């Protein structure tokens, strides 16, 4: 009886097992884009992904992730609210059943029709898993996809997913270039809060950009062909694997724009 997005084991039920679920610095969050203070001494945000190389695609049975050779500093995040700098270690969405819901964070109240994060890690601590136990360990670049055009940066990840269908399924997936996901701006909301999946550590500088990216309708139903099961279990399809707004707790969103 593992965790996951059902009616019997969804996130209302995570704090029996991670009892941090009702923590002090949860995410996602409501962004209240009324109370979110700009903040004048907040850098531009530094993306560097000319480097990037990705190496593989995993069904991991709550979502796919595609992974990054995170063994050299080659596809790093640093500067805007960011000390220092972190590592590009894979990116994965979260997204709906329906166009009008599947984002983690929503901007006053309103739901996105899936959400992307790229998970980096602060390499003074050297590795991810090392990473995770801090509470400056983690840098996620949180990205909102509303349906509308297509994203042609999207489609190559599309293009592999039936090849990863069901849980514990992966596949190489190199030369995979993420900047090709990024919206124009880098304008954004930052707070700290939690990994939004067991073991919901609160070891994350979230960085949530206000500017979606669109794709298109056939991009996102092919999201929605993927299973959580394994092969040869009954089929429930991977829609809804977004854990809702938790609360605040009095931390403050900041926006390094105006
Ligand atoms: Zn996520």
């Amino acid at each position: 009886h593992h965790w996951g997005y059902g009616k019997h084991n969804g996130p209302e039920h995570w704090h029996k097992d991670f009892p941090i679920a009702k923590g002090e610095r949860q995410s996602p969050v409501d962004i209240d884009t009324h109370t979110a203070k700009y903040d004048p001494s907040l850098k531009p945000l530094s993306v560097s992904y000319d480097q990037a190389t990705s190496l593989r695609i995993l069904n991991n049975g709550h979502a796919f992730n595609v992974e990054f050779d995170d063994s050299q500093d080659k596809a790093v995040l640093k500067g805007g609210p960011l000390d220092g700098t972190y590592r590009l270690i894979q990116f994965h969405f979260h997204w709906g059943s329906l166009d009008g819901q599947g984002s983690e964070h929503t901007v006053d109240k309103k739901k996105y029709a899936a959400e992307l994060h790229l998970v980096h890690w602060n390499t003074k601590y050297g590795d991810f898993g090392k990473a995770v136990q801090q509470p400056d360990g983690l840098a996620v670049l949180g990205i909102f996809l509303k349906v509308g055009s297509a994203k042609p940066g999207l489609q190559k990840v599309v293009d592999v997913l039936d090849s990863i269908k069901t849980k514990g399924k992966s596949a190489d997936f190199t030369n995979f270039d993420p900047r090709g996901l990024l919206p124009e701006s880098l304008d954004y909301w930052t707070y700290p809060g939690s990994l939004t999946t067991p073991p919901l550590l609160e070891c994350v500088t979230w960085i949530v950009l206000k500017e979606p990216i669109s794709v298109s309708s056939e991009q996102v139903l092919k999201f929605r062909k993927l299973n959580f099961n394994g092969e040869g279990e009954p089929e429930e399809l991977m829609v809804d694997n977004w854990r809702p707004a938790q609360p605040l707790k009095n931390r403050q969103i900041k926006a390094s724009f105006k």
